[PDB]
């Protein structure tokens, strides 16, 4: 799905993401991992490949993604990386759960 279209509607869901409808959940991912500023001195021993949402739009106005997929598996790791590093009770997980079901949602919604 290396379409032109498929990639606008890719950036359209970023624009969401990062809009003050979803600010209350989804500042967490806004900027990448601070591991030494939060104390989490095992982050990167844990988390091989981190991303967070600023780098993704990095990479969109970069053109570095060539399809939907590619776009799609970035955001989807940025949420992995929170399930993998955090306990299933922490507060940030819920908040990667809440901002992940609008992605997928929208994200379902790709046209083709």
């Amino acid at each position: 799905g290396s379409h032109m279209e498929q990639l606008k509607h890719c950036n359209g869901i970023l624009k969401e993401l990062l809009s003050k409808k979803h600010a209350a959940y989804a500042w967490p991912f806004y900027k990448p991992v601070d591991a030494s500023a939060l104390g989490l001195h095992d982050y990167h021993d844990i988390i091989k490949h981190p991303m967070d949402l600023s780098t993704v739009k990095r990479k969109m106005e970069n053109r570095d993604y060539r399809d939907a997929q590619e776009f799609a598996a970035d955001v989807r790791l940025m949420f992995s990386n929170c399930y993998k590093y955090n306990p299933p009770d922490h507060d940030v997980v819920a908040m990667a759960r809440k901002l992940q079901d609008v992605f997928e949602f929208r994200y379902a919604k790709m046209p083709d």
